[PDB]
């Protein structure tokens, strides 16, 4: 409590407020938030929101801080999220920026949890003020499509160099990328190098159709080490956001998105009625284990499962 | 109902019309008779898994119904009996013509269902089905509009994709989520003449970008190939590259995996598309649900208040 104080403190900025609001996103405490969120809807919105991934040791955090440290620079409030599977189980200089809003993958039983409150914090960041919001995720399961799921533009960081040299990444990236950025493109031969392999990735991304008419997802090349490439690169994010604002497709995506996440939740409360039941959460355990092994089809474990949601 | 002891073993024996009688079955109003199917599919689950499942999609005009209607002749002259079963997501609201006529064949439309998921899932049933009674090749096909691929790509153990000839600035290109599901390109319409130079030039630009988009060192490492669903030209060495991917994979165990992941899938969406029944059931629930959707599309809700009264709802 009590939430009518916390909504007209969150909406004028107040950071402490933010932090109390996020904390509480208990049964009850949750939904207490929740109310909050609708209520503040129409202040959300007002911020670019760009998804970021790459295999580990790529430099994301690197990148993240030196973009992040460039856009607080420049009179933005950057929130910086994330989606990290290791969550179920340092970008030290946007830290100390007052201006920057660090915030870890938060505690969850399940990725769709994970996504859900990560989700829910983006949409408080935004009601406090925040205009850009960048959220980092791994290429762990359905990770990926999920922080596309959230975001309006999707930057994979790519290692410099190509083909037989690719590893650690899940192929359908490349589909979901709105820009391939090539990392790593250091003074002298890290160029060269990363220029290569971006011409690479420029020429293959040509049999991919892009999902708009709108947009041609760029290869560009960068270092989030030395600071290369960080303003082009934030140019062309600046530049879809204003072409597709101007065609209505952003607020065309993120209606698509807000539905689909409404979909998912709906079944993210069933499933954890089930498992978290002790009355049917080992029922539901050995229909799954029968299908999975054979044992019965997969309509008779669904069977089973509805005499569950039955009581 | 008829004796389902009788049905069991005549499907079993391979007998046609008892598929067909099963599926019929599993087309009922009645749910009495939806779930004596469902008992009989448990019943032989044993005798199921023994056939190669490919999954097959492509633009509307790329020679799909032509390139099925081909392969299909060709394994049923080789001694296969081949299945072929399509999905498409007009199912849920609200021409084969050689391989129609042979009887090795058995080709399904669409089951009817509420959810993608649940049309999919119905799917599955009726390939266990076939797979019982001796089909050892089974075609699931994308038909339609809609974004049924990943729905087939789950079903099957190979997911095939056709493509249109068009090279340079006609390429067609990879339409968004298909490269990550392609086991292979087959560019089709490579008639003799003009047709099969434009589709060479086609296969080796797919070619050369996969190669420089594909991580290495995987089992499989999808080919490109040039075919002619019209003219049977390519279908002979298409086949054998999908015998030799059941190969590869049967030795590491990947096909026995993923079929796992799949079942399980599929139970959840049988799962989801009762609950889903329960949303469009009655008029007032109709319109209830119909209205959360358009406060949370309008923006006028967030995605959590109208998951709030969609479960209420339920
Ligand atoms: N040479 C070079 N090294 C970099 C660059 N960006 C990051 N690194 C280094 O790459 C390693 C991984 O960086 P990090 O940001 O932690 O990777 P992450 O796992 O993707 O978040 C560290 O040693 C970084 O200092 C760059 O642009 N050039
Ligand atoms: N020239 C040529 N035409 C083809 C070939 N395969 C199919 N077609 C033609 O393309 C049109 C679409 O074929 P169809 O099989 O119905 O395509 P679908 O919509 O993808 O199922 C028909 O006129 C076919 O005759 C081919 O290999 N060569």
């Amino acid at each position: 409590p009590d939430m009518d104080t916390l909504r007209e403190r969150l909406l004028a900025g107040d950071r402490a407020a933010l932090a109390r609001a996020i904390t509480l996103a208990r049964a009850d405490h949750r939904a207490a938030v929740r109310d909050l969120i609708d209520a503040v809807l129409p202040q959300t919105g007002r911020a670019i929101r760009v998804g970021i991934t790459g295999v580990p040791g790529v430099g994301k955090s690197t990148t993240i801080d030196a973009l992040g440290s460039l856009l607080t620079a420049a009179g933005h409030k950057v929130a910086v999220l994330a989606v990290d599977p290791s969550s179920t189980r340092r970008m030290a200089r946007l830290a100390i920026d007052r201006n920057a809003f660090i915030r870890p993958s938060p505690s969850s039983g399940t990725l769709g949890g994970v996504a859900a409150k990560t989700r829910e914090t983006m949409l408080l960041c935004e009601a406090a003020g925040f205009d850009v919001i960048l959220v980092e995720t791994v290429g762990v399961g359905q990770s990926e499509t999920a922080v596309a799921d959230l975001t309006d533009f999707f930057l994979v960081l790519m290692l410099p160099g190509a083909g037989d040299e690719l590893q650690g990444i899940k192929k359908g990236i490349f589909e979901l990328a709105d820009m391939i950025a090539v990392n790593k493109a250091d003074d002298g031969d890290g160029e060269r190098r990363a220029s290569a392999a971006a011409s690479e990735y420029r020429a293959a991304l040509h049999i991919l159709t892009p999902p708009s008419a709108t947009w041609t997802p760029p290869v560009v090349t960068i270092s989030g080490l030395h600071g290369k490439g960080l303003d082009s690169l934030w140019s062309r994010i600046e530049d879809h956001r204003s072409k597709l604002t101007a065609t209505g497709e952003i607020a065309g995506k993120r209606r698509e998105q807000d539905v689909k996440w409404m979909w998912a939740l709906v079944h993210e409360r069933l499933h954890q009625r089930l498992v978290g039941s002790a009355e049917v959460r080992q029922a539901t355990a050995e229909a799954e284990r029968a299908v999975a092994g054979g044992e019965h089809s997969p309509a008779a474990g669904a069977d089973a499962i509805a005499t569950l949601i039955g009581l």
